[PDB]
Parts: C-alpha cells; sequence; structure tokens
C-alpha cells in the first residue's frame, strides 16, 4: 500500500467563488485489505468533514482508494497543514502525509506576452509566448484567450525556481499564421495570490 | 524487493556524451547499505559484455546512519549515442544474490530542434533588467544542453525549464537569460547555444540584438 497526497488547484483557493480540497489518495490495496480509512488534521487537530469512495481495482488487478478534504481558502492560504493519515481496519499500522502551501513572502507574477520569432514566421504555425516570472509561492494557473474565447492549443512548463528563490514558467500557445497576420487578438491571463483580484492578463497582437 | 529498489542508475549528461573530449559517465548508486553489510560488489556490461574499467568510491556514511556506494563507468560517446545498453550489477561479497539495472538512450528517430530567439517585450524594456528568450522546439529524445553567451564570454545569469513533451512526441523547452537593460540598450549580441545529436555537428547557435 502506498500513499498520495494532493494539494488544491490554483484556481480553487483564488476564488471565493470555488471550493479548494485536498486529496488523499491509496494505490496497490489488495483485494484482500481490509477497509483502508483516513484521519485528517488540521495544524494537528483532527477534522470529520472529508469524504471517502469504496475502493476501485486497477488494471492491473490492485485497488485503489480516494479520501476529499474541502479547505477553506484562507487555511490554504495562511500556510495551515494538512495531513492525512491512512490505515486499515483491526491493525495498528498508519502511514502520515502532510502537505502545505509553501512558506515565504508571496511575490507578484510579472507577465509578458512574446510574438513569434521572424525565423518562424516562415512556419504555418506560429508560437505565441507567455513569459510569467517573480513569482512566489508557485502555486499558478495560466490560460489564453482570443477575442474573449478560450484557446486551447496551448503547453505551459512547470514553474522552474529562479536564482533569487522566486518561479518562472513559460506557456506556448500555438495558431496558425494566418490567424496571427489577420490581426486577432490573443490574451494570457495569470492567477496567482500575489495578483490584484487573483487575477491579470496581458494582450498580444501584430 | 526492497532490496531492488535501493540501487539507481543515472545516465550522462547530455553535454558530456556530444563532444568526444568530455567524459560522459554512467552512475550506479547504492544507499541504504548496512555496518552490517560486506563490502558492495559491481560488474559492468555493455550488450551484455562485462568492462572492467568502472571506478568504485568507498561507502560513504548518510546522516540517517546508512551508507552510500557509488560506481562510476566511462563511456565511450559513440556507444551511448547508438543506443548501446549499460548494466550494473550489484552483490555483497561472499553472498550470492545480486540486483540489475539496466539503461540505456531513449528510442525512437533523433529529430532536430529548431531554435528561436525572442527579444524582451516591450513592456518589460522600462525594467532595470530584461529577459532575452530561447525556444527550442521540435527535438527527439528530450537530452539536450542549452548555454548563453556574449562576446566570447558565457553568460550565466540564465535558467532553463526542463523539456516539455508536445503533442507530436517531440519536446520544446524555454531558456531565458536575464540582463542589464542598459547592456541590451547598447547594442551587445547575445547567442543561444544548443547541443544535441540531431544538430549538425551536434551544435547550433542563434544570436540577438537590439533592433
Ligand atoms: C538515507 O539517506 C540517503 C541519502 O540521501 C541523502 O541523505 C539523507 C540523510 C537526506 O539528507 C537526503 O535528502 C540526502 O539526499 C537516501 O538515499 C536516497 O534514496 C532514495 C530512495 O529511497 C533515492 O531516490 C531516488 O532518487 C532518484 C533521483 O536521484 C537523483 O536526484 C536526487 C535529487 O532529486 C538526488 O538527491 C540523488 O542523489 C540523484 O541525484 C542524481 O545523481 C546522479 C548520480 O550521481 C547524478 O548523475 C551523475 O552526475 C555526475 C556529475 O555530478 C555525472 O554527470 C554523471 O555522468 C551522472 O551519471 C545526477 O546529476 C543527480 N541529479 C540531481 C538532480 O542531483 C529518482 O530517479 C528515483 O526515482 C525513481 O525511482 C523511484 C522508486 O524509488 C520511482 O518512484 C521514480 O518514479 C523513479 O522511477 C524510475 O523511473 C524511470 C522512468 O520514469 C524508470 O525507467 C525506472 O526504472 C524507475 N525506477 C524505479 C521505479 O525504481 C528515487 O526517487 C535517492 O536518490 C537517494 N539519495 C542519494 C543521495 O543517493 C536513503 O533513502 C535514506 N535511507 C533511509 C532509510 O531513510
Ligand atoms: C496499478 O495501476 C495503478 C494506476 O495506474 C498504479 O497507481 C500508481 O502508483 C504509482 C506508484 O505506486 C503512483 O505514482 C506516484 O504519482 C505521483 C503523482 O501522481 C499524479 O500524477 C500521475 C501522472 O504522473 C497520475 O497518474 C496520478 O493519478 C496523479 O494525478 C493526480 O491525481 C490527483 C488526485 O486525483 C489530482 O488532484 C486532484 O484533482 C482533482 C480534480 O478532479 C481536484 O482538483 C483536487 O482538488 C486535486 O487535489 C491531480 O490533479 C492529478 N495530477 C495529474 C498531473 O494527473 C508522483 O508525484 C509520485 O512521485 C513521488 O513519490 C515517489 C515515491 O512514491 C518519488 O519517487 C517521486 O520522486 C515523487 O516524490 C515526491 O516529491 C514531492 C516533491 O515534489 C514530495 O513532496 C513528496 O514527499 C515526494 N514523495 C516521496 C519522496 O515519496 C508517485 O510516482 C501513481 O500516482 C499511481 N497512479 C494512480 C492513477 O493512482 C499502481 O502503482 C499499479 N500497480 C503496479 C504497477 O504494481
Amino acid at each position: 500500500s502506498s500513499v498520495f497526497l494532493f494539494p488544491p488547484k490554483p484556481k480553487d483557493t483564488l476564488m471565493i467563488s470555488r471550493t479548494p480540497e485536498v486529496t488523499c489518495v491509496v494505490v496497490d490495496v489488495s483485494q484482500e485489505d481490509p477497509e483502508v480509512q483516513f484521519n485528517w488534521y488540521v495544524d494537528g487537530v483532527e477534522v470529520h468533514n472529508a469524504k471517502t469512495k469504496p475502493r476501485e481495482e486497477q488494471f492491473n488487478s490492485t485497488y485503489r482508494v480516494v479520501s476529499v478534504l474541502t479547505v477553506l481558502h484562507q487555511d490554504w492560504l495562511n500556510g495551515k497543514e494538512y495531513k492525512c493519515k491512512v490505515s486499515n481496519k483491526g491493525l495498528p499500522s498508519s502511514i502520515e502525509k502532510t502537505i502545505s502551501k509553501a512558506k515565504g513572502q508571496p511575490r507578484e507574477p510579472q507577465v509578458y506576452t512574446l510574438p513569434p520569432s521572424q525565423e518562424e514566421m516562415t512556419k504555418n504555425q506560429v508560437s505565441l509566448t507567455c513569459l510569467v516570472k517573480g513569482f512566489y509561492p508557485s502555486d499558478i494557473a495560466v490560460e489564453w484567450e482570443s477575442n474573449g474565447q478560450p484557446e486551447n492549443n496551448y503547453k505551459t512548463t512547470p514553474p522552474v525556481l529562479d536564482s533569487d528563490g522566486s518561479f518562472f514558467l513559460y506557456s506556448r500557445l500555438t495558431v496558425d499564421k494566418s490567424r496571427w497576420q489577420e490581426g486577432n487578438v490573443f490574451s494570457c491571463s495569470v492567477m496567482h495570490e500575489a495578483l490584484h483580484n487573483h487575477y491579470t492578463q496581458k494582450s498580444l497582437s501584430l
């Protein structure tokens, strides 16, 4: 049996309208194993409002179990520690995993958009780049849109630790050259705790 | 199984395999070695043939009451890039069991990286330092090295993202060099150098200056 503990999604912690939660996952549960149980703690204080799903077989003939705990936004953002403790009913062993927001003064992401290189302009598709740098902690969401509508054809690097202790990443949106040369307006939007309203967006066009 | 999981085998650095004057090494590491354990021994094999030039370091104590033992094998650049398999077999002296790990370069047709340089965003130009960006894309395997230079000298205030798997099965990454706005303003030429097995002479460079 092996245990994984996952943080809330950056968008959830940052929107008053959304609900952040932490997720505790147990794999390699033998069909023989007694009921997998969860005890959840917030800064050492046990809480009882988690939601556990029955075990589910996997493509390797093992079972998997998932417990979800809703968190308060300010609790997560204030650096509270979430601990999941996993055991089997009537056995003594336990495994504990903990997760919390990185500690340290939050720092505002600097967001810059970059057009395609002239050398790439010879191709049928071109790259639109959004540099996001100087942010702390690394929890962040980056999306693209055009003329107000979500664009999907992008990939974003993981946050990378910079020499000054902040993070940066790049997001690359691929578009048809014709759409770029038509003058369409593309936008990068970034959500982060150290932004006003937790949100900023920057435009990019020819 | 707890035994199998305490041997790790690491590849050489991408830059070391691409220049025959550098020294690419495969590294076999055994952790959780006990003080009650006889000497940790290594046998190394290249495509199943035993080689004898590895260098094994004495056990080094870790701050968790265990020892780590490392063996380092120098590899021929051409062997690694041609896909030979490297095997490390670990045993304890006087006992018969062993644990084997194998590594080799990623399989798949290599693909040449396209390298583009991008100047700072006009909005960044109001700052004291600006970002010069190198976009490297379309490459395979993901083994790659990127560095920046100017006027002969390595520039070293730069950081590079890990490769990211793209939809077509190739990789891309970005490297960001940070430089005083003044040095960009003065018309200094900055260059992004890229080393990858699918590049002619394993190396290409692209430069950027104020325009
Ligand atoms: C007691 O302590 C020891 C020592 O740790 C140290 O001391 C303690 C007290 C602490 O202070 C601790 O923080 C200190 O580090 C503990 O030893 C550790 O044991 C764990 C396992 O229990 C090992 O975990 C693996 O880590 C691998 C990555 O290791 C590298 O990166 C970490 C940092 O992220 C470093 O700390 C490591 O040292 C490794 O660093 C690399 O080392 C290479 C060899 O030197 C370097 O390459 C060489 O570099 C030189 C120049 O320097 C030349 O260039 C050479 O040419 C080159 O070869 C390399 O640069 C360097 N990198 C970096 C960034 O530093 C993980 O890869 C590995 O994950 C695999 O296995 C997992 C299973 O455990 C699995 O979950 C993973 O998914 C992954 O699985 C693999 O995946 C691939 C494909 O995805 C598959 O093909 C594989 O088959 C698959 N393998 C599987 C499934 O097995 C592990 O997480 C850890 O490495 C080790 N530390 C050290 C220092 O040895 C010990 O555990 C403690 N014991 C107890 C009881 O507490
Ligand atoms: C049988 O088949 C099973 C299914 O295929 C298989 O189960 C897998 O077992 C693996 C090992 O036993 C296990 O591997 C781990 O994976 C960790 C990351 O997992 C995520 O990403 C995977 C893709 O890489 C996905 O497949 C996973 O499902 C998981 O995906 C995430 O899922 C969560 C929860 O559902 C989700 O979060 C929630 O999303 C919802 C949306 O509905 C909400 O928004 C919630 O609010 C939100 O919380 C994520 O979005 C989702 N993400 C993604 C990207 O999909 C990986 O991190 C583990 O590595 C760590 O631990 C190992 C040691 O075990 C270390 O070696 C390794 O280096 C990592 O070390 C950690 O590093 C951290 C620092 O960054 C540090 O903090 C940790 O302490 C440290 N841990 C250490 C040192 O131990 C690990 O490799 C895999 O996830 C299982 N897959 C599934 C689907 O469960 C089973 O093994 C098979 N049996 C066999 C083969 O015998």
